[PDB]
C-alpha cells in the first residue's frame, strides 16, 4: 500500500513482492538503518528470491533518501 | 541494531503475541522511543488484542530502561 511508511510504499510497486511480513527501522535524526523481510511466491527459486530482495533493495537506496543500511531477507509466501 | 534484538527478544516471550510486523526505534539523547505493531490471533477481540498489547508495553519498559517511550499496536496473523 501507497499510503502507509515510505518504505512499504516503494515496496507495493515491485510487482514480484506479495507482503513485508516484517519491517525494522532505526531512527537517528533523519538517517535510517532498515531490515525487512518479503514475502515472495514460496515456489520460486532462492536465486529467484535474491534476485527480488536484491531489486528491492536497488529501488529503496535510490528513491529514499538518508538510508545508511538495509538489508532484505525474503521468505515464503 | 541493539534495542532492535533486544525489543524482539523481550516480546518473544510474551504469551499470545504471534509476531512483530512493526519495530521503529528512534535515538533521544541515549534515550529510545519504541513504536511496534504486535499479530495476534485474528479471531480474539479487541478488547483482548489491547490487553496482549499492554502487557507488551509494560513488559518493554520495564526491562530495557533505556526505552522512554513505547507504542504498541496490534493487527491480525494469519
Amino acid at each position: 500500500d501507497i499510503y502507509g511508511d515510505e518504505i512499504t510504499a516503494v515496496v507495493s510497486k515491485i510487482e514480484n513482492v506479495k507482503g513485508i511480513s516484517q519491517l525494522k527501522t532505526r531512527h537517528i535524526g533523519q538517517k535510517i538503518w532498515a531490515e525487512l523481510n518479503i514475502l515472495v511466491d514460496p515456489d520460486s527459486t532462492i536465486v529467484q528470491g535474491e534476485t527480488i530482495a536484491s531489486r528491492v533493495k536497488k529501488a529503496l537506496t535510490e528513491q529514499i533518501r538518508d538510508i545508511e543500511r538495509v538489508v532484505v531477507h525474503f521468505e515464503p509466501a
